[PDB]
Formats: structure tokens, sequence, C-alpha cells
């Protein structure tokens, strides 16, 4: 009953999470797809309320991965969409290994390979706007190793790849280790409960700079249309919205969606740790959950604080998506509309009051 | 034999030029158009190569415009492409009145008016990413009035507007009062001829700094799909090639276009005057035209260097292309590669060596 079989490894992922959604509309090119679902917890009750068959499989283990995907005959695509939370090199490339030793021998109507690195890859560093034809840092980057695999993976055995690169995220999902706009959802929603503004710790320049973002939906939409057009075959593809935003353009528009007044930069004022001044807030997260009724999650789990500040100390990150718009690759997002939907989604699925 | 006919005014302009290119061809939107190209100087002979009805008039002239115009009565689409070359209020405004007071009462197939300003109208300033919504700046800016005239004139004989704000434009007219990429050609071709290096006389943040731009040929694109698709009818929109880019990569790129040798922006040096520079430089000018066997140019009307010279010390004023993408216009261009466009069209069309 299916065109085309796919193998998401890392569903209940930022990005994962969104091609469970994309891969099952009826209209999505490839289309009717079954949808193999990937992930090292149990499957979480959103995530069951999703026509996917989800595979609990410790990736990092060869002798379950391949005893759990080896029986998956009909695997046509496969959308590599995890990392091992690391930048150890080696643990992050055995992932990779294990999937691609258990499915290649044993799908015999496998056609591509997906795999999804990012801008880290440019530095680490290259100027911007980074574009995909930049080679390699002279630099341990486990994006290498993953890279390299593909090349000989996919060359020996007949198959079609693609690398995808995308920039900073705007996805839903709470089981993410790195989401940052549930992470700075999660920040507002303690000070409106505390009863506190909006302030801004981050620095001067992540405020003021350019920068760019990808929605969740606008990579599984590129990760798609490399898995099915042709013209999109064995490249390398940066992935982003298409168009510039800055922070404090942002940070409004997050106060203004939880109500709640708000502290822009101060002229003169250092970069705060959001990853310390939230550190002692799990109970205060574990209130919020039980008084709104949303769907239990850990304050570890839903925010990457660490993440954000990163994200708050960097600039000159912007990547270049002209080759996908010269290859037919015509998705975009408003960068501000995008912000604002993963917002209302996550507020939707009750995963933010 | 025509289902369209253009009136564009300032058809020896950066984007005239292109108008009277893009209208012509075949598959143009609206086609086949037929065109009366407006300007105030005698018909150069390589506009005269083209398949336009040249009418040489002072616009600014309300006796000569009426005239000359009043017998066009098949005209159906306006488009404003021009200024007097001053920040003068009244008499850019003036041009502007005259223009429709001309063919309004005697087009009585006239539908719409296209009308371009720029994006000076956010700094004259504005924070950016400019976006089509953000209000006047009080200050006096022709690009006001010529929009008051629009709405006003418009409104009145039940005709629609559109209001087209460009920003730094790529083009290839060696007629025009702001052409960036003929400029700097001009600067590396009198480099070269004098065998010295390509030196970057600019500020240290151009430079370095995120800039965008719009290939001539994408405006014309942009205003021909505002005067055929209703959904782009009565809007402000911004038009740029849709990326970002940075004037130390184009300026290696213009280096390699001429086989010469490049001296970077360094470090602790101030801008320096291109004006200046080249203030003495219209011999020089004169022998390569002759050399060459060039269009003969002015040096000064070929050349501006004094608008080099504001674009070598501007910065943070990229804008937005968000609003005419949702509403379906998917044009586009890599900027790196509009570039090097406009350097091989103008010599192409020898205009440059
Ligand atoms: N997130 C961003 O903003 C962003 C931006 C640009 C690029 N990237 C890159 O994109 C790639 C994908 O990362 P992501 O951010 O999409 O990941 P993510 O949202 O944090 O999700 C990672 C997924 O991998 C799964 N996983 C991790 N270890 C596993 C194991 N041992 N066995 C089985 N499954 C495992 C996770 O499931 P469990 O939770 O059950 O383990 C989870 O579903 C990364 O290389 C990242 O650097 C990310
Ligand atoms: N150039 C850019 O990079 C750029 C970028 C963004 C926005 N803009 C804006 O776009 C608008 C159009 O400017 P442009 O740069 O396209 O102009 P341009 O390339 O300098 O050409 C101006 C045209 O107007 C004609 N013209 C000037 N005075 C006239 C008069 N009295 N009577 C008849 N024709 C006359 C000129 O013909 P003659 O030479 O025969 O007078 C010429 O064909 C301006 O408001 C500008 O601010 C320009």
């Amino acid at each position: 009953s299916y065109k085309s079989v796919a193998l998401v490894v890392g569903v209940t992922g930022i990005v994962g999470s969104s091609l469970a959604e994309v891969l099952k509309l009826p209209d999505t090119p490839g289309g009717p797809w079954k949808v193999y679902g990937v992930a090292r917890r149990p499957c979480p009750v959103w995530l069951a309320k999703k026509p996917v068959e989800y595979i609990q499989c410790d990736v990092s283990d060869n002798q379950e991965t391949i005893s759990k995907l080896s029986p998956l005959k009909d695997i046509t695509h496969i959308f590599y969409v995890s990392w091992i939370g690391s930048e150890d090199c080696q643990t992050n490339a055995t992932m990779f290994k294990n999937i691609l030793n258990s499915v290649i021998p044993n799908a015999s109507n496998l056609q591509h390979v997906c795999l999804q690195t990012g801008i880290k890859h440019y530095f680490g560093p290259h100027d911007s706007p980074f574009t995909e034809d930049l080679p390699r840092l002279n630099v341990q980057n486990f994006y290498h190793d993953l890279e390299d695999i593909l090349y000989e993976e996919t060359g020996k055995n007949n198959l079609t790849w693609s690398i995808h690169r995308p920039a900073l995220v705007f996805g839903f999902s709470p089981c993410s280790m790195m989401n940052i706009v549930s992470t700075l959802c999660v920040y507002a929603t303690i000070c409106k409960h505390e009863n506190k503004a909006l302030v801004y710790p981050g620095s001067k320049n992540s405020w003021n700079c350019y920068a760019d973002a990808v929605d969740a939906d606008l990579v599984a939409e590129h990760e798609i249309w490399a898995a099915v057009d042709p013209k999109a075959k064995n490249q390398v593809l940066n992935c982003n919205n298409g168009d510039v935003f800055k922070w404090k353009h942002i940070w409004k528009k997050l106060a203004e969606e939880f109500g709640i007044e708000m502290v822009g930069y101060v002229e003169g004022k250092e970069q705060v740790s959001l990853a310390e001044l939230m550190k002692d807030k799990d109970q205060v997260w574990d209130e919020i959950v039980k008084k709104n009724n949303l769907v239990p999650t850990k304050l570890k789990e839903i925010a990457a604080f660490w993440f954000a500040d990163i994200a708050f100390c960097s600039e000159n990150l912007i990547s270049s998506m002209n080759k996908s718009k010269e290859l037919g690759f015509l998705g975009f997002r408003n960068s501000m509309k995008s912000f604002v939907s993963c917002i209302d989604k996550m507020r939707d699925y009750r995963f933010i009051p």
C-alpha cells in the first residue's frame, strides 16, 4: 500500500519529529510513505499519537541494531537525523555505521541515504556566508567521519546520498538536546510564573547581529526533496529559512507571546549564563507542568539553557541557500513567523502553557 | 498586435534599460509588450539597437511632457523608474506628476502604475532587516512625495498601484547616475591600465558586514510581476536578490575578473575617497575608450565614484524579501553570480574592456 518506506533515525528529535508528521501527509512527494521511527527512549505518549512504527533501539549497540533493523526488508530511504549528544567522533560514527550495516544488506530496494549534519562544519573558522563548497577545517569534527562513511557505503552499494547542513533549528520537540525555541519558551514561562520580566541574558553582538535559522518542517521538506528529486542527488546542501533576523526582534515577539514585560540588552552589561540562572528551577517547572496539566517533561529534557548561552555569544554564522535554490528547491519560511509558529505548536501540543 | 503597452520612464536608467530588454521577451507575462521608452538625452546608439519606441522628453517640463505623451492613447502600464538626480522633493515630484497628468486623461485603457523608490525609505534610521510596513521617518524624503502622489492619482482614477523599494542595484547601464558595478569596473580598468593593484578604498565595516543587492533584471521581473499579478496589486514591496554577501568577497572576484592583484582592507587604515582618487582620470578613461574601441562614455557618466564612497561607509541596511515571497514571487539571484553577470554584460556591450 506504500510507494516509499522511510527509516527515520531519531524520530523523537527536533527534525525527526517533523519528518514523522510531514512524511505521512497525502501530497508529500514520494508518498504514500511508510515510516519506521527509531529512538533510544520508550515511545513517548505524544509520539504514539502518530501513524509511525516506533522502534526503540540503542543505535550505538551493533548487535541490538542488527537484531531490530534487519527484519525491515522494505526500507527505501534512510533519514539519519541523530547524534549521540557528545562531540565524540568515534561513538557518533558507530551509530551511523550500525544503521548502515543493518539495513543495506537487508533492504534490496534501498535507494537513498539522507545525512543531517549542520553549519558547525564551517566553523567547528571560515568566513560567512557559508557555501557548501568550503573545504573541511583542519580539526576533528564528527561531521567529517559521518560524511566519509556516507561516501564509502553509498558508493560501494550503488546508493545515492545527500548531506544536509541546517542552520539553527526552530522546532517543537520536547525530547531534543538542542531546541532553542522550547528553551526560550521555558525561560519565558518561568519568568512569568515568578512575576519577572523577560531579561535578555546574552551578549551585545548576538542581540544586534544578523542571524539565520531553519524551521524543522522546512528541513524535512528539504530532506524529502533530496530523497525524491534527481537534481538534488549526491549533493551537499545547506538548509535555512532563506532570510535573516535579529535576536533583538525575536526577543520582543517572545515577550508579547507570553504577555510579559521585556528587558532587552543593556549597554555596558556582559552576558550572563542562562544555565546558571535556571540551575535550581527543576521543581518550579514541575509545578508549572502539573498546574497547567502539560505533557510531563523534566526541565533538563525540554530545555537546553547551555545551548542558548552558546547561541547568545555567537555571530557571523549566516549560511547561503543559493545552491538549493539554483537546484530547484524554493522552500522558505518567514523566520519571525516560524518562531511564533513553534511557540503556538508547543502550546498546541501542551508542551508549554 | 500587442496585449500590453508599457511606458518606461527612464529607459536609459539602470532598471529602465533592463525593462527595455525583459518586456520584449516572448514569454514575458502580459506579453507581447509594446514599449515606449522615455529619457532626457538623445537616444543612445546602443539603445537604438532595441525594439523600443524612444521618446526624448524633459519630464520636469509639463508642457513638453503633455505634448509628447498625450498622443499615446494605448498605454496600459506605467513604469516610473526615474529621478531628477537631486534630493529635491518638489522637482522630483513634478516629474512624476507630469507623467500622470499627461497619460491618465489620455490612456483609456490605463490599468497600473509602477513606482520605483528604494530602501532609503527606511534610513533616509529604522533597524534592519527592513520590512515594508515600517512607518515613514520624520524627515523630508522625495520618496514620500512620490508615494502620496501615487496614492492620490491611482485612487481617484480607478488604477492599481505598486511601490517597489529595490536594494543596491547590480546593473549594466552606462547612463545611470548610480551604477555601482560599472563604477567599480571602471576603477578596476584604470588600475590595470596604470599597472596598479585593486586597492580597496572603503571602510572596515563595509568590507566585513553583511550586504545585499538586487539584479536589474530581477527588479524588472518584480515590477512586471506586480503589473500583471492580482496578488501584488496595491502593495508596497521590497526587492533584492534574496541573499546576502560581503564586499570582501565581491572585491576578490572583481580582481580575478580583471586579472590583477588585489589589496583588501588593511587593519588600522581609514576609508579613502574614490571620488578624490579618480578626480583627474577623465583623459585616461578617454584613452581606454579609444584603444579598446568602446562605446564612447564620459568618465563622469559611466562611473559614480561618490556613490561607491557612500556604499563603502554603509552597513546594517539589509532588507527583507519575505513579503514578496509570501505573495508568490519566487524570483531570486545569486548575488556573487549577479555581480559577475553585470561585468560580463558590460564587456559584452563594449561599455568596458
Ligand atoms: N538542533 C539544532 O538546532 C541543530 C541545528 C543544526 C544542526 N543540527 C545537527 O543535526 C543533527 C541531528 O541532531 P538533532 O538536533 O536533530 O537531534 P535531537 O533533536 O537532539 O534528537 C536526537 C535524536 O537522536 C536519538 N538518539 C540519540 N542517541 C541515540 C542512541 N544511542 N540510539 C538511538 N537513538 C538515539 C534521540 O532519541 P533518544 O532521546 O531516545 O536518545 C533523538 O530522537 C546533529 O548532528 C546536530 O548537530 C542540529
Ligand atoms: N541605482 C541604484 O542602485 C538604486 C538602488 C535602489 C533604489 N534606487 C532608486 O530607484 C529610482 C530610480 O533611479 P535609477 O538609479 O534607476 O536611475 P538611473 O539609473 O540614474 O536613471 C535615471 C533615468 O531617469 C531619466 N531622467 C532623469 N531626469 C530626467 C528628466 N528631467 N526628464 C526625463 N528623464 C529623466 C534619465 O535619463 P537621462 O539620463 O536622459 O536624463 C535616466 O534614464 C531612484 O529613486 C533611486 O533612488 C536606485
